[PDB]
């Protein structure tokens, strides 16, 4: 079975019979293609092209990114399975490959870092520099993200080329990842797993966000947190102890 | 007489014989219009349209808007009129029409949101990350707004399902109207008539802001205001009693 | 000689090279061009061209902003050194011309303000609200901006009419330098010298932030700031004095 | 219950293009907004032909609204586009569907194009003309002078390599097929070109050439060149032509 | 080390590109695009062909999908297209390349256009076939029927002007130059376009008029109308056609 | 005040331009853009002709800056494309404007496009070239192999369907119809083109074959089809074509 990829074509079919002028979009981009991979790879490539460089070029790099990663489609799987588990405004596996920037900006990131690590360092670029204009993330291509990784909203997104973020994590609108001015080398924040960051939230400086803990929306984190806690406030403090899944 | 419409053609036509060269986007953004609600829906699916649903399909589905929704064209004049009388920076009434993406994505939010009632809930979607991703506001399309809403730089809003504006409110760039995490059903703020909210506010959770209340640049709100006061900072406390108009 | 120009074409050679598939776009935009000035207008005209006003319209009207303007040879330059000597993520002097949308978006407001000041209003709002849209970036066309800007990341800045930044300045994403709202005539920030303004700063009012100081990262920045300072917080307050270069 | 409710072509298009819908989904995005959100038939030729000479240069909807500038001036396009249509589905066995004209053959979009074209010459507006024919002589490459007259239950078949010179007239119920001038002798200055009547058929590759007149109900044979009048009721064929006989309307 | 690895063609084609890509860089956005990065010809076959049909109306995406459908359901598709593009370099002096079909050359792209339109047309999928007719006459100037029926070696030379009516046959191994009609006498209903045998040869401005037969290995002189049968192993010429002389094959 | 300064084709476009604006301001965009806002007649004629050959697999740009190559490498350029817009004002009833050619003629397009192609062969860039041919035989329906030599004051009236050979030569003030091949016999291999002379008129439809000669100031009439050398100063028609008169030239 593959039962992410069957839900998606069989609302797909429904969504097209409910609206017909959709058929061109719903067709395209799931029912006509053989696979999830390839869904997922043609609405980003279409969302992302523009006469500078084509779609087709676009979704012919990322085809070639498929082949060298097979982990991908796993990956792809488990991050699609976030939205759906996190997010109670949506309850379809289709809304986030068709519809949330967040979920295209994470894959496009995923094809920017392995072009930067092929030493494809301009279309690594062009596709930071065009996801930061259509998706409003700015993501470094050398930044490293985990799997299961939830973009809620996306908008104003920041991640500075020595950020980690690990497997499960949930990231808001507004969100910086970056650096406090005093940066050479290693300056961006390490986010360890399960952490949830809430909106307009900056961690700043090569600190880490412990496991399984809260960034109250609007916080600025100056100082590591420690695992299980929760933060708030400008400066951040804790708060209070909390727990994960 | 129609005050608004008539000129905005005054202003279109100077502009034409000002600068020839956008004749082309004037003419067919206002002057060959038979209406104001012509131009806006027209001047909207063009900055929208894109290869996966054209601005074509996106116009006759705005026209089919209008027809079931009379009243949509009072709103519209109104909309146009909170623009005029609360923006210092322009000083026409085409202003809003040809360049404002606020009030872009006002009238955007209403084709989503009459299509998410109408069971066009693909439709919905589509025009909600379109709006996200070109005019950089995210409203759900289940979110309520009044009329005489005054979208101000708009950059990076958010809106949650639940939440609901009432008439006259004024919103910044940056604003969150959206959840705290202990979310299920009801759980996005409610805005009251006649407030104002100022650049990077964040108002979380099923709470209210009173009528004629302002929140100022930057708060986090996670309490109800009560009417006529002012709230600043993080969190949020009264700074002050205020009025309306 | 004209260093940054001729390490530019090394730079789109090698890169062409390395990666053929990009030699359409490096050859339209760098390597057939015969002056960086040309490379810049025509990248630029490239990411904000529409339907509604064609790239080449606005690579015509830029052109013609060139010829009166030589002095933006010497401009563009300084602005090009202030990405290379101030960001450690992109070692090279053609990262800002393809890439970076901060850059674009400083030379776009060159030419709005242009445009503006010779009463070509509707060009200058229409050039507004296309950077707002795809550069993420709201400047007024009245606003003025001193060469040697750096707008780091960009997304979400929002300047108001009456703002003035002055030379050697940096500008991270997030950033409002607006109003309070008892604001008729001047009623935006002007930023001195040498100023640093972190991400997601608010800066409100007919206010002055004096030369050489920093703003920190989520500041909300109500009061006059003395030269060679930084402050920080909601409200913001002095933390510590500092220098320039 | 006027009897301008009474519309069987507009109606038969509608039920045809939703059919093809559901048989093949994919196509939904074109046959929706081309015919089934159209309001009307005028609409949706309009919207088609638009979109067909649509280019970054001039787009889809100036040309659009331009159409409906001329419609709301001409009414009797109304009718005029219906008899075309009403020809094409009359007179060509390759094609079932009054949709067929409306979305598909180039002939029936160019003799639209025209008719838009040489209104807009006859208002002074010479530019938008000549834009439509240059656009319509390189996308459905069919060369018409904008002051080129041309009759109603006009059919232009398969219409590849036409050319029709400034001074043409075609009158009611004429096929014309692809390769064929109506164009001029070279050696003269005001009226030049031919005079088409009623009911004519005129073959692939004919060239017909000077201020001469093909008589009512004429046959002109494929590859014929066509140099004096032609009278009434006869077949012409040959280079130069010459009659080969005799022949009736309908 | 299968027989089917064996593929001079394909692998000509990929040095080709790459070559022309090194001698002039701003073509490699084109020539990986649609050669380079693709993994097989019919792949690039596929997309050269999606991207010349490509509107706002039908997509690129939505052609080349269609294509890979079509390709699935006939894998003999793959012979056929090389025997197409061998046709062109064993007929044409005038280009040096297997590349030169696959990019360039209307003919060969209208060829497999036709393919496409006229397996959709087998499966009652008229509209697709319709639009993909309409859209070939525009781009193309090849107004090809889609129940017409085209063999493999077809070398369709130039093209513009090309007309093939819905009951036409053409064998294998036929040569086509621009300006032909395969058409109607416009007098009969059902059976009424031109049979074309194996090896024939046939002209610029060549119309082949009614279900009439060109034998096997004939040719058409430039311009000729072609009214009745012609026997095998003979040039035809004129206005209309007589025999002129006695001709063989390859 | 040097020579070159005087430039009334230039200036009368301009000032029509203008006008065209003032009287019809929805077309704006496309006058400045391609006229007005362009400091030379170069630079229109190579951004008008950049737009309409431009595609999402080579873009106009990429055109327009390798039109601008070849000015830079042929300075004549500047005064064959003034002759062959004189030509047309010249020798067309039709139109009254030296900007008619500029905008909206695909025969003058192809013309100048056929000169960007040919110096781009030259120098090893066969795919460019090839590229442009492809361009222009789809979009001009003008099929010019890049190897041919065309002389200037060409003016190439309606030009849907013309094919002309990789070793066809037109020397200077020629006037082609649409229709017309410069083609070969097929049964030769090298120099297999026709060479026509200066002065010459070549009519509608007219196919010419060979490796022959169209003798100074002749004339070939519509539908000709020539497979024998033409001396100077006749008219030639039919098929095949015969001497039907004297004929001088102007
Ligand atoms: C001429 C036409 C109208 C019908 O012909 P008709 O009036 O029935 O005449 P007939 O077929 O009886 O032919 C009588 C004579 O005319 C000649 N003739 C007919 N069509 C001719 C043509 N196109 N060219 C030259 N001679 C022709 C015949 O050779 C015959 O000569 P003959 O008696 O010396 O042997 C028809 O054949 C034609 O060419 N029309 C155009 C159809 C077309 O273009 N279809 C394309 C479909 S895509
Ligand atoms: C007919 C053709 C196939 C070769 O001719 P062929 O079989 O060698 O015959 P010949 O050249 O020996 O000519 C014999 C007779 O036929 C005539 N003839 C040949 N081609 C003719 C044509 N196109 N039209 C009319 N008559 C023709 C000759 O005038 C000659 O008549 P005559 O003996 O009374 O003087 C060739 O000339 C042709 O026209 N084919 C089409 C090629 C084409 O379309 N090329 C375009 C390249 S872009
Ligand atoms: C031939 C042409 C150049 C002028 O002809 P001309 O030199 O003045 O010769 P005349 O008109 O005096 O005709 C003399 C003989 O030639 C014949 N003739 C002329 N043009 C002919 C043609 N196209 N085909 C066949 N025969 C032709 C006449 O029938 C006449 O024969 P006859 O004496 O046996 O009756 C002209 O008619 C022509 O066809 N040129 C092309 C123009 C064109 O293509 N225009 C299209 C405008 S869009
Ligand atoms: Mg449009
Ligand atoms: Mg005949
Ligand atoms: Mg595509
Ligand atoms: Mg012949
Ligand atoms: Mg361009
Ligand atoms: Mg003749």
């Amino acid at each position: 079975v593959d039962p992410i990829w069957h839900s998606i074509r069989a609302e797909a079919e429904e969504a097209t019979r409910n609206d017909p002028v959709l058929g061109a979009f719903l067709y395209a981009t799931i029912l006509n293609q053989p696979s999830l991979e390839e869904a997922v790879m043609h609405r980003i490539a279409e969302r992302l092209g523009h006469p500078d460089v084509s779609a087709d070029i676009l979704r012919q790099t990322f085809d070639t990114m498929l082949e060298a990663n097979p982990e991908w489609s796993h990956v792809l799987r488990v991050d699609i399975q976030a939205v759906y588990d996190r997010d109670p405004a949506y309850s379809r596996f289709m809304d986030p490959v068709l519809y949330l920037k967040g979920f295209h900006a994470i894959q496009t990131h995923r094809l920017a870092h392995w072009l930067y690590k092929q030493g494809r360092k301009d279309f690594a670029y062009y596709l930071q520099s065009r996801s930061s204009s259509i998706f409003q993330t700015d993501i470094h291509p050398a930044a490293r993200l985990g799997s299961g990784l939830f973009l809620d909203h996306a908008t104003g997104l920041v991640v500075g080329e020595t950020a980690v973020v690990e497997d499960n994590v949930s990231i808001l609108h507004g969100v910086t990842l970056g650096g406090t001015g005093k940066s050479s080398g290693d300056r961006h924040p390490k986010i360890r797993q399960g952490v949830l960051i809430g909106a307009g939230a900056k961690i700043l400086g090569n600190i880490q966000v412990g496991q399984c803990s809260k960034i109250a929306a609007g916080s600025v984190v100056l100082k590591s947190v420690p695992h299980n806690v929760t933060v708030a406030g400008v400066p951040a403090r804790i708060i209070g102890e909390t727990g994960c899944t």
